[PDB]
DNA sequence: CATCGTACTGTTACGGCTCCATCGATGGAGCCGTAACAGCGATG
C-alpha cells in the first residue's frame, strides 16, 4: 500500500524483489511507478466519475500493463461512459 | 501532487585571547660553652 519520490522507489525496488506481491495505491499515476513484471491490474469503482476515471487517465494506466508480454487489464465496473468507449475502442 | 521564484535567518560547538583568583627557604655571620695548648732562691 502507497500513501514522496523517497518511498515510491523503495516500494518499487520491494515489489520487484517480490517481497510484496500487490500494490494499492489512491493516485496510480506518480513518475516512474511502472514495473515491468506487472501482468495484471484492475480497476475498482470505475463507472464512479472522477479526474483519475477521465479517458486520459485510463490509457495511461492501461498502458502500465503493456510492459508484460501476456499483461491484460481487468475493469470492475457495471456502467460505461464516452471516455469509456473511447479509451477502449483506442486500446 | 509536481512545478516554478536573481547568494536566507537564527541558534550552537570549537579554537584562540585575555583577565583574575589563589598559593618560605637557604646560606652567612656572630656568639656561647667546652676542650686544648703554651708559658725563684740556697746549698753542697
Amino acid at each position: 500500500y502507497l500513501h514522496d519520490t523517497i518511498e515510491r522507489m523503495e516500494i518499487i525496488r520491494n515489489l520487484r524483489l517480490g517481497v510484496f506481491d500487490v500494490l494499492v495505491g489512491i493516485n496510480l499515476l506518480r513518475e516512474g511507478l511502472d514495473i515491468p513484471e506487472v501482468s495484471l491490474v484492475a480497476i475498482l469503482d470505475a463507472d464512479k466519475e472522477g479526474f483519475l476515471r477521465s479517458e486520459t487517465s485510463l490509457i495511461q494506466t492501461i498502458g502500465r500493463a503493456a510492459r508484460n508480454v501476456e499483461g491484460k487489464v481487468i475493469m470492475y465496473a457495471d456502467t460505461i461512459t464516452d471516455s469509456m468507449r473511447r479509451a477502449i475502442d483506442e486500446t
